[PDB]
């Protein structure tokens, strides 16, 4: 099963799933000389209410915060997307050490991390798994993360970690300010891709943001200990959970700002 050791991990991934060479997939480079301002693009709107997010739990792959998803609470609208995509779940990727993690890479620069915001298109689909599979289904909002001062803003997440250790294991997890998470400049690029793990699918529209958000080296290290394996099982640590960019192939990306 797919992962990101040797024998498991991403140039294995079109083995099980060719999708992996496409021609949208992500994440990739921005090489900004390239991209061009659009002022059609609408001013982004997020609403997030804390008491949207249920539990937190370790996929294997990463840590994912599972949000109440059958209501309007928490939603994305406006920049790219028609219509209203409702926040499904939060996770983070790392590279094992800290001066490379981030999955998009701009202008050659890489960052520490990248948090992942999942929304799914609820105006038109049924279910997040069914919009996983169109071309407007879901939007994914990008956040870069900068060796940096320590973030007080990934406690709550930090401090759940030692019990979702293993693969499997599950927490509660509510009243979380997302939102703070987020730099303070919401300026962003927008392009059409595919969600970075399998399945690989090309049904996501991705707003990545400029601005970097700070994390200390000891907070980033905490996330190195989650296991990709389950509990009784010879533990494997997740210390690299990012996929390499792939090729435009042709698309373009915008920006939001000039
Ligand atoms: N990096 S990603 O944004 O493209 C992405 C999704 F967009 C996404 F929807 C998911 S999913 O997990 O919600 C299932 C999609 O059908 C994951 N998840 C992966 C990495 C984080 C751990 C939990 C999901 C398992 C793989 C995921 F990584």
């Amino acid at each position: 099963s797919w992962g990101y050791r040797e024998h498991n991990g991403p140039i294995h991934w079109k083995e099980f799933f060719p999708i992996a060479d496409g021609d949208q997939q992500s994440p990739i480079e921005i090489k900004t000389k390239e991209v061009k301002y659009d002022s059609s693009l609408r001013p982004l709107s997020i609403k997030y209410d804390p008491s949207s997010a249920k539990i937190i739990s370790n996929s294997g792959h990463s840590f994912n915060v599972d949000f109440d998803d059958t209501e309007n609470k928490s939603v994305l609208r406006g920049g790219p997307l028609t219509g209203s995509y409702r926040l499904r779940q939060v996770h983070l990727h790392w590279g094992s050490a800290d001066d490379h993690g981030s999955e998009h890479i701009v202008d050659g620069v890489s960052y520490a991390a990248e948090l992942h915001v999942v929304h799914w298109n609820s105006d038109k689909y049924p279910s997040f798994v069914e919009a996983a599979h169109e071309p407007d289904g879901l939007a994914v909002l990008g956040v870069f993360l900068q060796i940096g001062e320590p973030n007080s803003q990934l406690q709550k997440i930090t401090d759940t970690l030692d019990s979702i250790k293993e693969k499997g294991k599950q927490t509660r997890f509510t009243n979380f300010d997302l939102l703070s998470l987020l730099p303070p400049s919401w300026d962003y690029w927008t392009y059409p891709g595919s969600l970075t793990v399998p399945p690989l699918l090309e049904s996501v529209t991705w707003i990545v943001l400029k601005q970097p958000i700070n994390i200390s080296s000891q907070q980033l290290a905490k996330f190195r200990s989650l296991l990709c394996t389950a509990e009784g099982e010879a533990a494997a640590f997740l210390v690299s959970n990012h996929r390499p960019p792939q090729p435009l192939k042709g698309r373009k990306v915008r920006a939001s700002f000039h």
